[PDB]
């Protein structure tokens, strides 16, 4: 569906990238990069290296949080929508064509369902 089964941690910090998120739980089990919040916030760091091009950095962010830091509750995490992922295709293709989209950030249906409430 539009939910995983997880496990719901209480998140390290309240901040992803600048924004503050109204929830308190979340799970790092979309970020398949990422073992534990530490290592989420590490690779959002590195991320963070594309704030150098506000193209692209103003597209990717809600993205990264959807998936870095997304809202867990009751042992499940909400997916993030096709229509977000979609977005950030054509002003984030720098990150394309320097060393690729990671496979949990390809707008695959299996990892961005369309028609999420
Ligand atoms: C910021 C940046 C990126 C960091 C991203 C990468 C896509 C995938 C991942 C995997 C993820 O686990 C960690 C983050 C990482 C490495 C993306 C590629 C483009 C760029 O790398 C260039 C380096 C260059 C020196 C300057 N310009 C830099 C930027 C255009």
């Amino acid at each position: 569906k539009c939910k995983k089964t997880t496990t719901c941690e209480p998140l390290k910090y309240n901040i992803c990238l600048g924004s503050v998120l109204p929830y308190a739980l979340t799970s790092t089990v979309l970020a398949e990069d990422s073992s534990s919040q530490d290592e989420v916030h590490d690779k959002l760091s590195l991320w963070s290296g594309l704030r150098n091009a506000p193209r692209c950095w103003d597209a990717i962010r809600p993205l990264l949080c959807a998936v870095y830091m997304p809202k867990c509750e009751g042992g499940k995490v909400e997916l993030p929508s096709q229509g977000l992922c979609q977005t950030t295709r054509v002003p984030c293709a720098i990150v394309a064509r320097e060393r690729g989209w990671p496979d949990f950030l390809k707008c695959t249906t299996d990892y961005f369902p369309e028609g999420c409430p």
